[PDB]
Order: C-alpha cells, then structure tokens, then sequence
C-alpha cells in the first residue's frame, strides 16, 4: 500500500548526534555534530514516509538551521528518496522575558494582584513581567481594560483590570492556579497590535532561508492577503517563484480574512497550537474541517499540524484520542499531518513518524466510503474540470491501481490532486524544483523524467516507469491523463486507460 | 442543423420515369426507364435527408430490383452524397388469390358465411376465396376452429367456425362489412403455422441481392434467432460478413423470443403493420416503446417503421396524428425512421422525405429535455464504458459542437451513437463498406480517408476534416475518441478535448 | 382498471335520436329528438368511460344546446353515475360566406388569381369570395400585402399579392389546388385583428350556459389574460365563482402570453387544429409537450385535443398513428383526452370512447417507467409540497391501492392529483358543484359524502367509502391526506397509511 | 439550543462529600456521607447535561453503589430533571494480586526474565507475578508459548517465552521499560479463556442493581449473543424486561460475532480501553465507525467511551486531541458520549461535563453538511420506514423546531431517532420505565403525560406540552406523528404538521 497522505516532520537535536552523545547526554551541546551520523538517523525518517522536513525559525540561529539543511541533502543520499524543504517564520511572536537570579519559573494562585511591564530590553521579577515583543514594538495603546494576558500554551490567564500611564504597565488578576516560566509564548486574544505585514527579522530569516534553496515558506499569524504577498514580494526579487507559501492560520484575523488568504498563498496550514488560544477551545475542530475543505475547493494544499502526536514526546505509545485525531484528519481530506515536538526534541522521533504513518494509511482505508471531501460539489463547464472528473469516474468504475502525469509545471499533478481518486498518482516531471514542489499535494508520488517528443512517446515513458518502481505489473490498469503536448504551456486535455502489458 | 436521426426510404416507381412518362400517366409500365433523369429524382430525395434505400422483394422481381440498384448508384454520384443499400425480404406472406372473370374486389355483409379454400394455384371466387401460401404450403392441419384471418390490413376479419375435410375448406362467418380484392394481404393471429426457417425464395432474394451488393438485410416474420442465423450462414459463405441484419418483429412469437433475436441480429426493425393485426392495436405504442429501449442497451440500430405519414401517399400534408407518430418515435430514442408506400407510389415522395426530416429535426432539439433514453442506466464496470460516459459527460458539461471518431471497424462509433450525445458524431473510416454500414446508426456522419501513422497525426486529420466538411470553425470545442492503435484491434482506450484552431 | 385519465367527448346528432331516426336516415331534421332513446345511448358514452361532455356553441342555437344539457342529466340518471358539463366559446371565428345559387363548393388550381370580400353580409362567388366576420368586423385595415388566408383547416391557401381601396377587397393568388366549400373556417397567421376582449355574442352564450349550469367553460382564442378576466367578471357576477375556465392556445399570441394565461385560468385546452394552422405543422408537438409540463407545475388541469382519433368518424378502427398520438399524450402527462367530431357526428361515437380509454388505460400502466412529468422537480419549501411529496414517496414505496381524501374546495385532491402518485384518488366532498369540478383532474374519482365530526371519524369515513364502492378489501394498504380540520380554510398537513380491515 | 447526543457519567466518590471533606482530602474514608451535600453536587452534574450515571461494578461494594444511587434519586428531585440508571458489570476481569510487604509497584527493563503464577489466592513478589482471574479460574492450559500478558492499559508488555509444568507458571521476556503496580489491569490478546457465559460474582451483581432499580445493564466482554441472552433471561425472570442492555465490545470475540451481538442486545457501547490492547491499537477508530454504522442501522443506540477527556482528571482544560477525539464522536452518529474517571474521581467532576456537553453541542450544528450517518441507505417498503422517512424529509425542507411523539412503549422514539431529524424530538410517554428508557436515544428528550382519549387529543396534548415546556412558541413549526391509536400495540403510521397557535 501506498501512504497517500503527505507526512511534514519538524527537524531538531532528537535525530542529531554531537560525539557520539545523543540528546538528553549531559554537556550534549558542548560537542560537534557528526553529520554522517545523524544524516543516518534522518535517513530512518524518510523511509518511516516523512515527506517533508520543517524548520521552525522560532528556535535555532542561521548556522544551526543551515548546517541542519546540508545534513538534510546527505540523508536524502542514503535512503535515495528525495523530500521537501519547509522553512517556518518566527513571525510576531511575544514571549516572557528572562527572570532576574537565574529563576526559572514562579508559582502564582487565583485572585492574586501583578503588573505586566510593556517597556522592552529588561528583565522578569515574580513582582513584575516582562515581555518580549517582537522587533521591540511597544503594545501599551494597543491592548485595553478587560482583555486577556495568557502564558505557556494559554494554560494560565492574566485579566487586565488597569493600565498605568506612569510606568505604562497593565495591573492584571491571576485567573487560575499556574507557573510563568521564562521564554514561554504570550498570547492577547480580540487585539490588533500593529505588527508589521513583514517584520525585519523575519525578512531575514526568508532571504538566508531562500539562499540554501527552500521548496515551502509557512507565513506565522497570517491576518491578511498583504501579509502572503510581501513574502511573495521576495521570493519573486530572488528569482525563487517557485517557493510555495503556506498561511498559517493562527488567529481571528486569518478566520475573518481566509478567503482572501486561500486566494493569496499556494495552501494553509492549520495552526491548532496558536488557535486554540486564540478562538474558544471547543470550536477548534469546526475551523480545522471548514478551513480544508475550502483550501481543497481552490486547489491548495492543507496541513493539519500541532499536537497531532503530543504525549509521544514522552510515551512511546499515543493516547486513543491522539489516534482519533490524526485518524480523522485524513477523514476531513487533509492533504498533509505534522509531528512538531515529536520528531525535533521528543524521546520517540522514529517510532512518532511511524505511528503517524500507520494511522495515515488506515485512515485512507476508510476514505471511499467515509471520506467527507466531495468532487461532485465542483464546477464542470471547463476543460480541466471534465477531464478531471473523467479521471475520478474512472478510477470510481474500475480496479485502477495507478493514474500516471507527465507535467512541466506539476499542474494536471494538483487537478487529479484536488479530485481525491480512488488511486495513487505517478506525478512525472523534467525538473528537481516541480518535483520536490509536488511532496505535499495528496497522494502524488513525484518521479523525475526526460520530456516526450510525442504524445505516443508519453503513453510509452508513463507505463514504463510505473512498472520500473514497481508500483504497476502486467494486468494491471492505469490512466494517463496530460495537457499535450507537454512541452507547450496548455492545461489538461487527454486522457488514456491502457491495460500494462 | 445536422438530421440525427437517421431516414429509411422505400425506392418504387414514383421516382422512376418511363419515356419521360410519371408514374400514373397513360400506358406508363409499357415504355422503359429513363435512368438519367429517374437518378435525378433519387438524387433529390438524398439531398432532402434520405440515409437509406429499401428494395422491397415482396412486389418486382430481380431484374426490376438490379436496375433500381444501379439508378441509386448512379443517384448518388449526382448528390454527391453516398447511402446504405437495403433489401427486405418477402418471407413467409400470405395473399388472396386472383378472381375469376379479371373481377377486381368483391363486398360482404356482417352475418355473411362463405368458406376459404386451403388448395395451391386455384383462383378465387366470391364465394370460395383461395389463399396464396407462400411455397405452396397446406395450412388447413395449422389452423383451428375458432381462430380468425384478416384481409386488407385486416380492416376484415373472417371467423373460422367449421372445417370440411372432404374438400380441405374453412367455414368462415364475415364479422364486419368489407372489401376482399385481390392479392390483398392474408393474416392469421395465434397459429405456427410450420413455415421454413429459411424458404427456397427467400434464399434465392438474399443471393441475387448480395451479389448487387447491399449494407442491410430486413429478415421479415423472425420468430427465433434460428430464422436470423439463417440468413447470417448465407452472408458467411458468401463472404458477406459486413452485411448487418435486421430482424423485423411482425408477431407474438417475435416478441416473445425478442430477447434472443436482439442477440442473434445487428439491429431490429419495429414492423407496425403485421404488428398491429398479429398483437392487440392499442399495444403497439408499448411494444414500440419497449423494443427501443433494449435494443439501445444492446448498442444496436432500431427502425421504426409503417404509417409513419401515411396520408401523404394521396395529399400534400400530413395529419397532427401522424407529425405527433413521428415526432415521439425520435423521443422514445429510434435510430432510424422509415416511409414505405409514401416514396415508393405515392404523389408526393419528395415532400414526404422533407416532411420526415423537418420533424426529425424538431423532436431532437427536444431530445435533451424529453428523451426516454437514460445512458446512466448501462453498466460502468469496463473501459470501453467509462470512456464512452466521460464523451458524453463532456458534451452534458460543455458546448460540444462535433464528437469525431477513427474507427478501423467502426465500433467507436457505434459505441458513442448508442450513448446519444448532446452532439454530431463524425465518424472517420478507411473503407466504403464501414462507412455505408454506419448509415442507420443515430447521430454519426460517416466519411472517408486515410489511416493515421501515430496518435497525434489522429488527433491532426479528426480537427483536419471536420474544419474541411464545414461541421466546426475557428473557436469550436470538439471531442475525439478512439481505440489506439487505431491499426490494432483494440477497443475504445483514449480521449481528447480539443479547441479547434 | 381504473382509468386514470380523464375523457372529454363533443356532444352533438351522432347520438340524438329523431322519430326513432338514426343521424343520417332520411329527413332526421324535420323529426323531434326522442329524448328518452337519446339519453339511453349518452349513457353508453358514460358507461364507456366518458367524464364531461363538450357543448360547442360554435354550431347550434340556445334551444339546440340547452335540450342537450337536459338529455345529458337524464343521462347521468340511467348510468347511476355524474359528469362535468363544458361550454366550449364560438369566439372570434371567421367562415367563408354562403354561395349565389346555392353551389356547395368551387374547384381551383395553382398561379389563380382572385378577390376575397371585406363587406359583410354580401354573398360569394367563385370569383369573389365574402367572409362572415364575428361581430361584422372589417379586416381591410387589419391585414397586409403578402399574408396569407387558409381555407378548411388551412388545406388551401390564398397568398394576398394586392389591396383594392376603392372595393375594399384582397387580390390573392391560388398556392396548391384546392376546394373552397361554404360555411368553412378561415385563418390568418400573424395578423392582430382587432377583435373585442369578449365580443356581444360570446357574453349572451356564456350568460344562456351559466344559467343552464355548467362546470366548466373553454374560452376560444385566448391571447391575453384580459380575456380570460372578462369571462371571470361575468362567473363572479351571477354567483358562478365555482366555474373552471379553460383558456385554449389556438394561436401566436396565445403561445407568447401562456404565462400570464395560466396564472388567469383554471386550466388549458391545447387546441390542436386552429394552433397547426397559425403555427409551423412540425412545431404542434413542441407546443404540445411545453404547454403539459407548465399546466402542472401551476397545479392545473390540461386537455389535449382535436384529430385525436379522426378517421373513426368514418371507419370502426383508428390508423397505428392515431393510437400512437392519443398514447403519448398520456406519457407527457395529459389530465384528458378530448374527442370532437369522433362523437358529435360520426358513425362510431361508442367506438370512438371505448378505443380511447382502452388506450388511455394502457398508456397509464407505462406512466411510472416513461412518464415525462416529474415530481421532483416542484419546490419544496411549504407543508403542502413536503405532504403531497409524502404521498406520492408512500405509493412509490409500497403497493398503495388508494388515496383517499376529504376535501370541503377540493384543494387537497388537485395537489395529489399534480404530483401523479402511482394510485388511484378517490377525493371525497361534501357538495355537487365540487363533486363535477373535480371530474377532469387526473386520477380523481369524486365521490359525494357527508362532512366528518372529527380526525377519527374522517379516517373511519374513507375507509368505509372506499370499501363500499369497492376499490379497496381487506388487507389492502391506502393512504389518507386531509387539511385538518376539514370544516376550517386550511391546506393539507396530515397524512395516514391504513391497512383496511 | 438542545444538546441532542445524549451523556453518561461515571459517578465516584469526586462528588460525595464526607464530613464536610472532598475527595483527596486525608481521612475522607474515616468521615461517613453527607448524602444533602454530594446530591446538591450531583444535581450540579445533571443540569451540566449528565443523561445518565454509570454505577461501574469493578470497584465499590453493594453497599457502597446502593447508597450512590439512592443520592442520584434526591440529586433528581434538587435539580427536577430525571436520568437513567445505568450498571457496569465487573466480568471477567484479570488483576495483579497485592505485593508482599506492601510494597505498591516495581520497576523493570527490557531483556528482563521474569515469571507469572497461575495459581489463585497467593501474593505477588517482584521475580514472581501473582494474577488475581475473575472467579478463581485456572488459565494455565488456556494461553500458550509465544502469547503476550500487558499491564496497566497494555503500557508494559511480558511475553511468555516458556510454560513449566512442575510450578503451572509462565516464563515471560520484559518487552518494554515499565511498572508493575498491584491491582492493574491484565489482558491476554487473541486467547479464548473459557470463562462462563455468566460467572456467579456478575448474576449476584446484576441481580442487586435490579432490586435497586436500574433502567441499563453495561455486560462487561461480551464475545456472543449468548453472553447477552443469560444476562436477558435474568431481567425476565426478575420481572425486569424493560431493562436496556449494552454489549460492551472489548476484543476480537465481540468484533468478529458483532452481528448476532447487535441482534441480542438493546445497543453498544464501544469500549475503547480494553479493545484498544485486545486489537491494534491504529484500528480502534475503524472499528469505532463501523460499530456506530451497523447499530444505527439497527435502530439501536451506541455509546462512544472511556478516555474522551482523560486529561481532564488532573488539568482543568482538556488537549486537543481529546477535544477533537469528542467531536468526531458526534459526527460518526454516536447516540452517546461516556465520562469515566474525569467525573468519578478526577479533580474536575463539574467542568468535564460542561467541556463534553458544550464539543457536543458544536459538532451537532455541523452534523447537517458533515454527519457520516445517512438515513437514505435504510430500505423503504414498510410503514413504519416510508412515515420515519416522511417526517426527516418535513424537517429537511422546513424549519420544522420540534417533533412530537405520543408513544406507549417508545417505538415511535426510536424510530425518528434512527432517522436522526435536523430537529429536537419530544417523546411524550405514560409511564416513567419508558421515560427513563429512551433518555440514552439521541435527539430524544422525554416527558411523561396523560394518555390521549381520540386523535384529534394527541395534535392538542403534544402541542399543549411543547409550548409549557417552552421548547416552542407561536408561528414555529412542528411534526407530531405516532401510532394511532396510540393505547393500541399499532406501529407509527400518520403524521401531522403544525403551525404553532
Ligand atoms: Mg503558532
Ligand atoms: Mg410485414
Ligand atoms: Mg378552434
Ligand atoms: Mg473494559
């Protein structure tokens, strides 16, 4: 069986090696990393059906997330599978700042009085917190009385009950019991602070991303179609067009604006971390089905991501309602699940992959007769969209075990794509970007070839390869669906149904 | 603008000129055919939408029918136009006999007894009326007290209520005031009467009639598929094999068996005439309903024939009756319609062709809307039907103006017709005798030209010729569909939808 | 073997007995009409499956008409069963004049020239032929240069070449050979005569039938919804709300305003003869199928006439065409059938009625696989369509042998009736004027029964109707659809699946 | 808006109050109930949205669950809405015996040799494990070499390696690091135990809880019908038919007879615990789909269970996961959704069911668009089946708020239920067993009433409740449907809607 359902895994120490000393070792950090070694435990993932790797820009400075790309490309080498390259924004992320005398956490009990402390560059008391904004923008005017401070994961709240325009600080009231440890998230929920469409670290983080070569950008806290296109700006000036961008879907903001975010950016990612907080908890799965759904109908990729896998940081067996949740991801036609803390700094990186694979494939069992992603709901007055569900019908009426592409820019590969068929997708194409661009859109299994010279050349090239990997024998039906002729820049027009010989 | 549904006209006198002498004129049959001007008169109804001939060997013998054969032939070439060639055989008919004294017809009276004489080569009497068997055959042990025998149509019935086996006589009681003339046809509902699976006539008929060359055959009075395959061994032997059958259902013993005569022949035709006194009257409207449908579910050719403008053998239009008769015929789905005595000897075979055809044309704007045909009804479990539902699901889908096929044997066209797109079917062939066959088959366009050497020189001479025959310009969307190689011997596999340049 | 659709026959002599004379038989006129022997044979037509009968005013004075109506209620008496009364309007005819020297008819031939006469009262010649107006109307101004005059049933036309101003005459032209007899109907396509909305002798007929008492009226070439309302003015004036007016198509501007027509009336009549002479021929049957499907989806009442059966005016059996026509008017979904000349004056009015509904009663067993009206279409926002939906699904699903309803206005029976349940209706009422307005709505067997006490007592009544007249025995399933409380204004909202003790 | 999914609670000492001492609390055990207390805080529970309390046989004696379920009786009287009693039977449970020296766990590691002792009534040690097995049941020659034995949730995993004969214990290999603490859990997968259809301690268990008063029995491993049928015989025998009983699906047995289960039983509830280690723990929501499906297809009633919001035993927010885990629950169709330990003995017995109510309450407003459960599948050929489908089909196209059932035994309930209406249902009863009985049915909300004289009573008596209830007010729309009459044993056959005066 095929996994169908691409597979984004988070990068990090779990999988690195430093002196032969694995993460968890004491003074871990001290030693150099051995690149062969951990390129070999990498490798392991990849072949655990891993699609894409993530690298979170949150944590790390440019020589740890360049360094940890180059290993990346020699993991590729050894399992000889190739796999996409993700970059995440660090965005307008607040956190608590650094506590004075090396103080970790503090404890704190309902109904308790504190401040919060707006002015940047200085430190955390028990008395006093400090926040780090940033680019060190000021939120003093732009966060009012009765809204919400919440620190770790929106685990502990802070009501502001007082501003004071002396010291410019908020007089806050502890909801609940709970810890503030230091460099742990800030969430404001029903504000608009004027953060930047582009912030300058963040531009910074895109352009040295952009230069070790990158196939994906996820755009942190997405509010508005501005906000996708001025990364687009970038990609566009660095002759990097072919960079597909993500929102993320984080907050109200994106909720209110998605429909002009879907037509702005090549996909979404569903931020479940980030939005929980953000929106009431118990109507986080309404947004995840509505959001795919939608992205779906345009064409795009979804990733479903955060806390898909949570205890198997710890736990080498998941909860049943981690099971359930990733299950029924697949379920809602997500094209893409993602392990976070799982496979970059959990006990469990391997086995996580592997749990989030099996349930990938069970699921995708269950999708002819549960599937709750429809083709029939389209439009079919156009060319393409004939063609398409021509495809769908086929692989609906018979035993179709492959539908084969030949594609230039990899787009009959995101129809055929779009309509979910009862089979797996060969995506052929002629260069290395189309192909490793092609790693997160449902079921396609991109294969680089040489272009056709005729289109009986490309119903020769498409059954010869699909039964050079394998994935087709004699007897065997398949479809071959092109805009021909492939070299030229038309969409889909033909379609074939040979019987493999 | 294009005539879908296909026309059979009768050929007879009423076209044929005789020292420039009509059909009518005084000491007409005396003077010979004037073949130039008679092929001008084909010609004519060719051009008003005639697909077919019919040479029906009940009245001329072969030297009449030969002659007539080569006239169309001739015809054809003045159009420019071709047509499909169709015998109808006599079969086993039964006749009144002649009168003594030259006597014409003869009138009755209710309550009126006389007897019918079972003897072969006696003439009639008012009072003994002789029957004209066809092979001489002795009905009297075939026939039982009780049982009933029509004249004219059977417009009179005689009731058999006594036999005499001294002089082999029917006692018979007139059931309504009517006319017995001569050689008027002689009908006996509910009797086997044991004639031949194949008559030394009939064999002699179909003989001289493939030796002329002919694209159809009209088996008349099929009770089994024994009679068909008769006539099948005969056009083997022969090597005839492209020769396509018709079983023409004109009995009980037809209907009961259709199942298996549908198998056995390559098309039917609906025989109303012999139907409609073989079977209730007020049931012919079911069985021609019925026979339709499932000799479309069989992908074979159904004509319905008899009466269809009767009125316009004698006046210059047609009854509402008979322009509602032929407009519901193309709505219950007929491949084909058919005029008997209206082009043979009537006043008017011109304007009943062009009657005919404006009909036609009228009933399939409303084909869409209206239709009793349902192609979603058919199995989709196989390639051939799956290609054929995503042709017609395009044109459903999309402005369509043409379907164009390359068919070696013709099957992707028959294959297409018997889905019944929203469109005209050019179907592109490489020898006369597939191109004649595909006549009768609704919707499809047959046309000459040369085998293509790949798929894409396919793809150039179906948008080629269709641009060249004046069906699609500039701008207009087409369909193309095949079985490639078009060379081998392979069914329908392969699609294209092509914006004509 | 219950008749589903519903028979309108023309009443007329063919029936009327005079001195013990047949219609026909010498000197018929000059007897008195024996009233007693003449409803014995009203009652056959009755038995035979007849359900209104059709006075045409166009021929025959108020004494003529009102003694029929009289032989027709002691009709109903001798057959124990009810029918509708139809007043069918003359309207705005135009007829060719007498002949000077009392000449029946004239003989013309192709390239003639003629004068037609614009004075009224005058004479005709062969040469000059006079046109009785309706209403002494003068056309001069009203017609141009280049339209076109038919004569019987548009058979011979007369193409207008010239105008005279000083005479006030047409100069035409003979276009085929052809008779002009006296006293015959004239046409003028696309041409707006000015003729009143009701006209002095149309308001006296309709005044001289409501006091009669009639059912229902046929208003004769309706072109707007004006003239539907004058008639309506008229019903609601003399306490005559209960009639139903039928408007009849007979002609363009009737065809273009069906819209408005069918909202203003209580049905239509499509007028087959008048509509084949000022429309295309070929085009009847598009008008035929068009004007069914709009009829029912206003929930109103349709009836497809003239030339239905004609050649049984003369000959006991209809053509094979006849059958077909009267057999697809029940497959578009037709309420009624309508006979004209086949029972007002022909030799087999009994024949005529029996052949019909034989048919009628076959084409029903084939309404639930080919009828062309659906039920699915009708919008379902409202507690009448989602119950008269529920009943139709209850016959669908199960072997329904019944719908039984009480109806005060016989609301609920037309709704059932429109959605085409696969049963029969018996449509329970409690007054004679419902009881007859009920009689040509498919499938509705009206019944006379005394007004329900309560919910319970309304399920007890229909089954005991239903049982009594014998539709229904024990063990056999009905359903009952009813506006609860039946006495109050209130639509349909209740329904009940009884099995019948 | 209504919670239709219908909860059951777990109750457990979190809610009993002891001395004025909550759970946790030290010497809580020393200080007897305050019955006044723990009833206010079970009424707390029930206004939460709690349908039904789980009284779990495993843990607590006679005395112990007696006395929880006469407080529920006076928590029903503070808040004044009734619930179902619902008892879980122990079965056949496998435990680990007490350690020696009261030592409470021990730790090993992988590659570790240890043994497990067969024998009943001795102590464990850590080199010797001792198995406390339901009803003292020997189970050495039940479980064979290469067999897996798991503890606490299959979280540690000892496979038996080698059998010895002499001592009747097993050789067993530590799997994974792990804790063995005493009175744990123990299963061994794909074993057939041959314990009894009935053991005595679950007879004596049932047999107590029936003389209390229970209106559900949960039967712990049911493997086949028979299972279910001893535990039938009881509730006959007891004069308690109307008890409910649940198979517990909790292994392979139970799966692969889950047919003739769903047949013998009153509705399932999915066990998720136990299957989970008895099958792959990546099929559970596989099987959790299907189970639903078959049981709502035999109008029975599913209870989805055990670790919906585990978390929510310590931690006041539940993870995502949990959240989306409940969601899809709804969407799947379950009828019910079961809090174990989170309302038993966690620290957040009153917030676990608001969490559950409120998921449960979001997901039903996408059970419209997204609901997996299809009503369309079931046949339609029955009374009951054509009216259940009548009444969707009313609320499908109408804002339909409420519909109203009179009903004897609670059929009628079941059966709309089954149908699952876009509306609330009110199932208005005689008899408080039959009230009690249907509060685990969703959508379903019941009320007791006085009997209906007539027909036309129950329209006036199920409006009359609707309105005081006031679950609707003047202008809303509303089904009443029922078996009429309804003190008869007749099933549903009318339907009525009603526009609320
Ligand atoms: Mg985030
Ligand atoms: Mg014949
Ligand atoms: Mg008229
Ligand atoms: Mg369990």
């Amino acid at each position: 069986m095929n996994k169908r359902v691409k597979i984004v895994a988070t990068l990090g120490p779990a999988v690195e090696i430093r002196g032969g000393k694995k993460f968890g070792e004491d003074g871990y950090w001290g030693e150099k990393l051995d690149v062969e070694a951990s390129a070999k435990n990498i490798a392991k993932l990849i072949e655990a059906g891993a699609n894409t790797f993530r690298f979170n820009f949150s944590h790390g400075d440019h020589q740890e997330q360049g360094e940890r790309m180059a290993t990346v490309k020699l993991a590729e080498k050894i399992a000889g599978k190739k796999v996409g390259f993700l970059l995440d924004t660090k965005g307008p992320e607040i956190r608590t700042e650094l506590f004075e005398g090396e103080a970790k956490e503090y404890s704190y009990k309902t109904g308790e009085k504190i401040r919060v402390a707006t002015k940047q560059g200085i430190k955390s008391t028990r008395e006093v917190i400090a926040l780090n904004v940033a680019g060190a923008l000021d939120i003093y005017d732009d966060v009012e009385v009765g809204r919400q401070v919440l620190v770790d994961d929106g685990k502990l709240g802070l009501r502001v009950v007082a501003k004071d325009d002396a010291t410019r600080e908020f007089e806050v009231e502890v909801e609940n019991d709970g810890i503030i440890a230091k460099q742990k998230g800030v969430n404001i929920p029903n504000t608009k602070i004027p953060f930047p469409a582009l912030a300058e670290r963040d531009n910074d983080d895109i352009r040295f991303g952009l230069e070790q070569g990158i196939n994906f950008i996820a755009i942190s806290f997405v509010r508005t179609a501005k906000d996708v296109n001025e990364v687009r700006a970038i990609c566009e000036e660095t002759g990097n067009g072919h960079v597909q961008l993500f929102a993320k879907i984080e907050n109200q903001q994106g909720i209110d604006n998605l429909d002009e975010i879907i037509e702005a950016a090549d996909g979404i990612m569903i931020a479940r971390g980030d939005m929980g907080i953000e929106v009431p908890f118990e109507m986080v799965p309404v947004y995840q089905k509505m959001i795919i759904k939608k992205v779906n109908a345009a064409g795009k990729v979804v990733i479903t991501a955060t806390n898909m896998l949570e205890t198997m940081t710890e736990k080498p067996r998941a909860t049943r309602s981690e099971v359930s949740d990733v299950f029924n991801a697949v379920i809602d036609g997500t094209d893409a699940t993602m392990l976070s803390g799982e496979s970059a700094n959990g006990k469990y990186p391997l086995e996580s992959v592997t749990t989030m694979a099996t349930i990938d494939k069970n699921a995708q069992a269950l999708l002819n007769e549960y599937g709750r992603l429809d083709s029939d709901s389209f439009e079919r007055n156009s060319k393409t969209e004939v063609m398409a569900s021509a495809v769908k019908d086929a692989t609906s009426s018979m035993d179709i075990k492959l539908v084969v592409t030949l594609t230039k820019t990899g787009h009959t590969a995101r129809l055929i794509s779009k309509y979910r068929p009862n089979a797996d997708i060969l995506a052929l194409t002629f260069d290395e970007l189309t192909e490793r661009g092609l790693m997160l859109n449902w079921g396609v299994i991109p294969m680089l070839t040489d272009a056709p010279s005729s289109t009986d050349d490309m119903f020769e090239i498409a059954e010869r390869k699909a039964v050079e990997a394998g994935l087709v024998e004699s007897g065997d039906d398949i479809v071959i669906v092109a805009g021909v002729p492939v070299g030229e820049a038309v969409r889909t027009n033909t379609m074939r149904i040979r019987t493999v010989r």
